Order: C-alpha cells, then structure tokens, then sequence
C-alpha cells in the first residue's frame, strides 16, 4: 500500500503511519501517522484550490509509511529517488522521527531533492555539511536549552543541578544548556543522566545525588516524559523540595505530574508553541472508510480505532464525529511544511515562468538545488489556517531550522487542585509575566534563588575553589592586611595598619 495523487509537480511525503521482531510495522499510529498524513492531504487539497498558490500547477503526492523505523523509511524512500535512477518527486515533506529524516536526507541529497520535516527536532539535522537538502518547520530542541539558560540568568539561579535522559534528546539538550549556562555564568552543581529502564528505587538514587550538593534548589530537567514522571515521584516519595526548570519532555503534561503535584509545584516548563489549525478538525471528523479511498491505510485505521471489522457489518455505523477530536501537537507544522513547499515552488514559478501560469520549460524539470537554496530557504509567509488573532509567520534560518517560538509554563496550586499557567514565551528573546508565577508575583518571601555561596564580609576576601568558578569560601584578611581586590589581601608594611573600611 502507497498513497498516490496525480499532479503536475509531485510532492513526496513520509509519515510514521505505523509503530515499530521481523515486523517493521505494527499498530496504526492514529495521531502521529493517520492524523498528520491526512493533514498533508488536507493541505494539498486547499493549495490545489488556492488561486494565489500555483494556480496553473497542480500538486500531486506520493506518500510513504516510515513505520517509525529508519531502515523501513529508507526502503520506502527509495521510491522517491528511483524516479531518477517519467515523473519525479519534486520535494519530500517528511520524516516525523529524526533518525527517519536523517536516513531519508542522506539519500535525497544525492538527487538534490528538497525536504522539509514537520517533526524531526534533532540538533544533528542542523549540520548542513551532512543535510544540505533539509529544512524543517519545527525548530531543534537546542533552542529550548537557550531559553532555559535565559530563565535562570533572569532569576540569577547561578548554582543549579542538571538531569538529562539517556539518548539524543537528553544528552544534546543538556550539552547545549551547559554551553548557554557558561556564557551566562551559570555553574552546574551536579550533572546527572537517567538511563532507559531505571527501577523505582534507582531514580531515588538520582534525587540523593542532586541533594549531595543541597545549596542548588534549581534542577534543570532535559528529560523524556517517562523519566521526568519517575524522577518527580522519587522526589515526592523521598519528600525533596526542588525548583524544576524542565524541557518539553515534561512540558505542560498532566501525565508527568501524577500524584507528585506538591513536589512538582512552582516548576517552570518549556513547550513548543503550536495552535489548532482551522477547518482540519471538520475535514478529519467527516472522513469515512467508504469515501476516503485515496488513503490506503484509512480502512486499516478505522477497524483499529472503533475495534470493528468489514465482515462484522457494524463498521460504517461509527464516525470520527462521535469521538471528541484531539488535534495532534505537530499538525500545524505538517501543514506549514506542505505550504512552505507549495510557496517555494510558487515563487520559483513566478521567477522562471513569468509569461504563463502553466508549468514552463525552465521548470520542466525543477532544479532541486535552485529550489532548496533560492526558494525554500527564502520563503516568508503568513502561516496558513492560523488563529484569527495571530500574525504567525513561516520562515527558515540559514540551516533550514524553523523559527523557534516556545511557551513557558509554571506549576500552580489553584484554590486544592493543581494546574499549569502560561507565564511567558521565547520568540528570539525571553519574555515572562512574573505576576503570573506564584512564588514571585506577591513578593511573598524571597525568590527560591539557588546559589552555592553568599557574599563575603567587609574584612573577608573570597577565595575561589580550584573546581567550580561560581563557588568560594569566606576567608578573612590578616589584621596586618587590607582588602585590595575581592579575592586578594596585601601587606600594609611595617608600621602601617589598615583603615576601619578594609582600605
Ligand atoms: N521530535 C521527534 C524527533 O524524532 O526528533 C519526533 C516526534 C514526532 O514526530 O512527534 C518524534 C520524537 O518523539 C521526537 C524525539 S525528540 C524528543 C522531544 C520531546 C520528548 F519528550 C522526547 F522524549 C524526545
Ligand atoms: C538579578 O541580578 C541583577 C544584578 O545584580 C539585578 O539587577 C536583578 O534585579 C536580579 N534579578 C532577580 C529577579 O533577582
């Protein structure tokens, strides 16, 4: 099964239609697969009826299933390229998973095929020596580490402990954080990692490790949802008071804060900022297995979601209408990637084919290099189906990374039941309404400020510790010594004595 829609230019598409033994393909991914695949189809449908976006050129599709596996994505992604090894794939919209996009980016570069991922967030994909044909509507997770460092440097939380989940996400994220911390003069009290299958009592060890240096109340979490939950419970179980500053791993999930509400309180969490797209909800909820023949996996998905069968007769009776619709996090990015391609091709067409709306000879075939370098990257448009309020834009930096805009959430105790409130955002600079954070807003006691050392006295000079540069002991100058610097005393002589003001 492969999805093929006839068009003048054809877009390839990659979605993890199935989850990952001899089986590359398991259950239907009803949200990251079916919902996002249907969103690309939805976008094409609209582009194809839009008179300002390629009126003459009809966009086709050749959609493939990655099966949430790089190797299965590559076998499939061969379809895209054999069209040059007689209509070709003009550009690929896809890779949900980063490993999936890296695999497909390594193949498409050899055929100058532009590619826009709508979910691959690996910092690795920003390397244009490797991925020169790759852009993404979603920004790398290394941007949320920059924002985290900006939060601590604002609250002046200089001595902080850091926790990272074992993987590409945890390791690369925390590394970018430490780098942004060092340039903002923030010291890592204790670096910590959290492996895959760590036991209930194992995660409790990590809490005692962070408490070994108890002067740092701020814990910077760059963990996966699974770890951020198990660590929060091992913090509550041992009853540990921590000022969490977490990544979108934790995000604004009611799932992460389970039973450990009081322990999670005051936590600052970052979460990639999206909105539900208009019209897709009713597009999707109106899909039925009889009329949606074009999507080969729709009948497969139907039987899954409603737990019915074609032979069992009671299958058509259901509708995606009866079940309340929850629009997948990255739907917005899918549709922006499809429009970023539709626009790039449109602008290229406006430049190469000025005497016709028809696809001219200068674009038969499309030079993918000219398409990626001169049109995909230079795209700048008002995001399609954006909320009526917003003036949300679609553009890419030099490396094709999405323009990184995130939401900041604090954990609150509503008068009782515990919730998350958006306190600020990170556009290209941190912004946050401090009156919306409870441990700041009423000036109810001093800030939770985490520092290893408090400042030295008048008669004291701060002697720094050979290790960490943010730590010092308060050593006093001899009575025959005055305070020259703030880390150095000096002899007054032989007959001379220091001034009552350490001068
Ligand atoms: N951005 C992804 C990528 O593959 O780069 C892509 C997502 C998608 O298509 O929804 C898949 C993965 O979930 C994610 C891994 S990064 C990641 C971010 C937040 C976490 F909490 C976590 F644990 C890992
Ligand atoms: C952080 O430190 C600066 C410089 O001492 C100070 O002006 C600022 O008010 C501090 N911010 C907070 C919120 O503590």
């Amino acid at each position: 099964k492969v999805l093929t829609l006839e068009g003048d230019l054809v877009l390839g598409g990659l979605f993890p239609v199935h989850q990952k033994p001899a089986e590359d393909c398991g259950p239907v991914n009803e949200h990251r697969g079916i919902q996002r695949l249907e969103a690309m189809l939805f976008a094409l449908d609209r582009i194809n009826r839009d008179p300002h976006l390629l009126p003459g050129v009809r966009l086709g599709a050749h959609i493939l299933d990655s099966c949430s596996k790089d190797t299965h994505a590559l076998e499939q992604a061969l379809d895209f390229v054999r069209a040059s090894l007689p209509t070709a794939i003009t550009g690929v919209i896809g890779g949900s998973y980063s490993d999936v996009s890296i695999q497909v980016a390594n193949l498409l570069r050899l055929f100058q095929i532009p590619q826009i991922s709508y979910a691959s967030t690996s910092a690795k994909l920003s390397d244009k020596s490797r991925y020169d044909y790759f852009a993404r509507t979603v920004p790398p997770d290394f941007f949320q580490a920059k924002a985290m460092a900006e939060i601590l440097r604002f609250f002046n939380w200089t001595y902080v402990s850091t926790v990272a989940s074992e993987g590409d996400y945890g390791e690369t994220g925390i590394e970018a954080f430490e780098l942004e911390a060092r340039a903002r003069n923030i010291c890592v009290a204790t670096s910590e990692k959290v492996g895959r299958a760590m036991s209930r009592a194992a995660f409790e060890g990590v809490v005692r490790a962070l408490l070994q240096k108890p002067s740092a109340r701020v814990a910077v979490l760059f963990t996966r949802s699974e770890d951020a939950r198990e660590l929060l419970a091992a913090s509550q179980r041992l009853n540990a008071s921590f000022t969490w500053v977490a990544s979108d791993g934790w995000g604004a999930l009611e799932s992460v804060v389970a039973g450990s509400e009081g322990a999670a309180e005051g936590a600052i969490t970052i979460e990639l900022a999206s909105y539900p797209i208009s019209d897709f909800a009713s597009y999707f909820q109106s899909l039925d297995p009889w009329n949606n023949s074009r999507n080969p996996w729709f009948r497969e998905f139907w039987e899954q979601r409603f737990r019915c069968s074609f032979r069992q007769r009671d299958c058509a009776a259901h509708s995606l209408r009866a079940v309340p619709f929850e629009q997948e996090s990255k739907i917005m990015f899918v549709v922006n990637a499809v429009y970023a391609m539709a626009h790039a091709l449109h602008n290229m067409h406006r430049a190469l084919c000025p005497n016709t709306t028809r696809l001219c000879d200068a674009m038969r075939p499309v030079n993918g290099r000219r398409l990626y370098k001169d049109f995909v990257l230079n795209v700048k448009f008002d995001a399609p189906f954006r909320p009526a309020d917003t003036h949300n834009e679609v553009r890419f930096d030099r490396f094709g990374d999405g323009i990184g805009r995130y939401n900041i959430f604090t954990y609150l105790r509503a008068g009782g039941r515990y919730r998350y409130q958006k306190v600020g955002y990170w556009a290209e600079g941190l912004t946050l309404d401090t009156s919306l954070i409870p441990w700041a807003s009423p000036s109810a006691g001093p800030l939770p400020a985490s520092r290893c050392s408090e400042p030295c006295l008048q008669n004291e000079v701060k002697s720094v510790q050979p290790g960490e540069v943010c730590c010092w002991l308060c050593i006093p100058c001899q009575p025959y010594e005055y305070r020259l610097d703030e880390f150095t005393c000096a002899d007054c002589g032989l007959g001379y004595w220091p001034n009552a003001s350490l001068t």
